[PDB]
């Protein structure tokens, strides 16, 4: 019943907070949402170094609500060279009545630092290095990049089986993969679309087509 108007988040470190709308789509019964950030490894902080508020709120029957994300100045301890990693939960409470479900997105602090030009595309900087059983993806960006697809062509990348991956800043990971004449990798963006990258390889070095 309550949902979000996106799948992921990037807090922009320029901002002292940003704002996400959440939504109660049941028009019958009334819903708590309540919100809560974790750090990296899902553990529930409640200091900071961001905080979500209200924590919790009611929302009546079709109602349009919000939850305000902010940060403590503890931000300034972060990494300022890559995106750090958060996470957003929403949990719908339904009323006293006589499975109860909960959103969790991926919350990207993405320092001014390293800020973007909107639309521009990091990601065209991911390296494949054929290995044996398939492939060494290499993300020397300083941002998360979350591959979902992997193939010999864009359809069967969008379709084919894959356990996603979410490579770390300027880190790197290992893949099972049939090799392919050409690779196409997909992939999802800030705004939560997932779109798809060629590749061209000289031997054993793959990189995105320019």
């Amino acid at each position: 019943a309550v949902s979000l108007d996106r799948t992921r988040a990037v807090f922009d470190g320029s901002e002292k907070s940003m704002t996400l709308d959440i939504s109660n789509d049941n028009k019958q019964l009334p819903y708590l949402a309540q919100a809560w950030i974790e750090n990296e490894n899902q553990e529930k902080i409640i200091t900071g170094p961001v905080i979500a508020t209200p924590p919790v709120q009611r929302l009546e029957p079709g109602a349009k609500s919000m939850v305000r994300l902010s940060t403590t100045p503890d931000i300034s301890k972060l990494p300022q060279d890559r995106e750090s990693l958060f996470y957003f939960n929403l949990r719908e409470i339904p009323p006293r009545s006589e499975i109860a479900l909960q959103t969790k997105i991926k919350l990207f602090y993405r320092p001014a630092a390293i800020k973007t030009r909107p639309n521009e595309v990091w990601q065209d900087q991911l390296i494949l290095n054929k290995v044996s059983g398939g492939y060494r993806i290499e993300n020397p960006t300083p941002y998360y990049v979350t591959v979902i697809g992997l193939g010999g062509s864009e359809k069967q990348a969008e379709e084919g089986e894959f356990e996603t991956v979410m490579l770390s800043p300027r880190s790197e990971q290992t893949v099972k993969s049939a090799n392919y004449n050409t690779p196409y990798l997909s992939y999802i963006n800030d705004y939560g679309g997932r779109p798809v990258l060629s590749f061209i390889c000289n031997g054993s070095r793959c990189s995105v087509k320019k």
